């Protein structure tokens, strides 16, 4: 039996904002950790944590997603089971409250790993999931950001369950003013995340095009798997390469198969929280990390 | 200035198929001999395979559950890691040519569905009637259910590498299913520091192991040949997931290979005046370029 670990991240700050964002990552991580403490799977727990961050309007996924060039919300998500490399993903999903829950259904109920657009909507209907009015996903802060851009990152979770299984989930609204039908890294296995019981699990955030081009999640783990490196060093190398090769900035969370974990970023900030044992860890910048008793 | 290489593959009547891969690799190699880029050359080769009704890509793509064609394609420039991809494209003759415009004309790497059609429109590319991409063999195969991808890799005269991959997907597939072909690291990968790969076979498996980047991971922790890297990458997919397929690979120094674990994989390569081609472990031919 392994001691379970759940890590979450938000994206990339009106001080009353800092505090709600911090509260949101702590809530989603404690929620996912609760699943693991009850004997649920790593997959069950990442789904739960990421669906909570989707429902939280302060984060760029589900409700609160950034807007496309058309003032529309288009969402991407992916989930992976490190035991059998099971995977599900959805891209350019519209009018769906919880894209990560649809991605998990692609994984579990179809022989495919990735559905897009109208195909993903049809499958959602076949699963009994209802469409919601598009404007319910849109916030006034995001309308404003859209106008500004015409003259935020992802959400994610990694887990290690009591049986030694790892999983990631990632979900996002994308990048503000994106072209209709743009697909970023978050639904793409290898880039937005990767999970393998032989190594570990990763979920990423940042400049999606750079993340895709270096396959950042899978890269962090190649570094971990070849030896002589801790989770910290493996993550700094992977993010180090993205920055040096492409100038692309971002962040990642990583949990090894032995339960060591890290949150690292080369952007200015990355909301994150982790729960292991009886302690909750969280922060946003280099200097504001806190640790408190779980309850 | 390096000796240039172009490799192509098909998926998984045998003479027409063999002629196709050879025609495609010679076309792409001519681009390189004229001093065109690795990207130029992979685009040209895959577009030839798209146009050839014998290969599952572009004209000749397999049909979805609704008897429709939906195509995926990707391209990557190993010099700066530039990349473009499209998924679930309908009514477009040349998906790889759209993928290349995504790479060169947008600040994005991947477009899907109706957004990709809108971008095609912005670029001046016409939609064609959908039935034009449909052959009778494919209407037939769709009945029976009630072929893989195509690819190229290239090394050019200045030492740059690139891949392209394009596919119609899998017969009777779910609407909006996306496979490995448009996904960077899985349908292919290219990086001047190592090499380029393009893949074919069971797409979900190729996605789960990121087959293309995996082949290169084996190649880059040196003292391994391109053959060994391919067998390792492919051997892991077979053993871990029982997934079969194949790949083509060329290193930054010009060594190249075509490997597969499926029953066959049409392939061709052109290097130093010679054209190599095959379908099975047996029937390999080498002839001079004319
Ligand atoms: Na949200
Ligand atoms: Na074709």
């Amino acid at each position: 039996h392994m001691e379970p670990v759940l890590v979450v991240h938000g994206g990339g700050i009106s001080c009353e904002r800092r505090q709600r964002v911090r509260q949101g990552v702590i809530r989603a991580a404690s929620l996912g950790h609760g699943v693991l403490r009850a004997g649920g799977s790593a997959v069950d727990a990442v789904e739960a944590a990421v669906a909570a961050l989707e429902d939280d309007a302060e984060f760029n996924a589900g409700h609160g997603s950034v807007l496309t060039e058309n003032g529309d919300v288009e969402m991407d998500a992916s989930i992976m089971d490190g035991r059998d490399l099971g995977a599900g993903a959805v891209s350019a999903v519209r009018c769906i409250a919880n894209p990560i829950k649809l991605a998990r259904l692609v994984m579990d109920k179809t022989p495919h790993c990735f559905l897009t657009g109208q195909g993903a909507a049809k499958f959602a209907a076949d699963m009994g999931i209802s469409e919601i009015p598009g404007e319910q996903l849109v916030t006034e802060r995001n309308r404003k950001r859209l106008e500004k851009e015409r003259q935020l990152g992802t959400v994610g979770a990694v887990a290690l369950d009591c049986k030694g299984n790892v999983a990631y989930a990632t979900s996002t609204g994308g990048i503000v003013n994106k072209m209709t039908g743009r697909v970023g890294d978050s639904p793409c296995i290898g880039s937005g995340g990767y999970a393998d019981n032989s190594i570990g699990a990763v979920s990423t955030t940042g400049h999606g095009e750079s993340i895709l081009k270096v396959n950042l999640a899978r890269l962090a783990l190649f570094h971990l798997e070849q030896g002589g490196k801790t989770v910290d060093e493996a993550a700094d190398l992977a993010l180090g390469y993205m920055k040096s090769r492409l100038k692309g900035l971002g962040g990642l969370i990583l949990v090894s198969r032995t339960g060591e974990w890290v949150a690292k970023w080369t952007s200015t900030s990355m909301p994150w929280a982790a729960v292991k044992g009886g302690k909750v860890h969280a922060g946003i910048d280099l200097n504001d990390t806190t640790v408190t008793d779980l309850c």
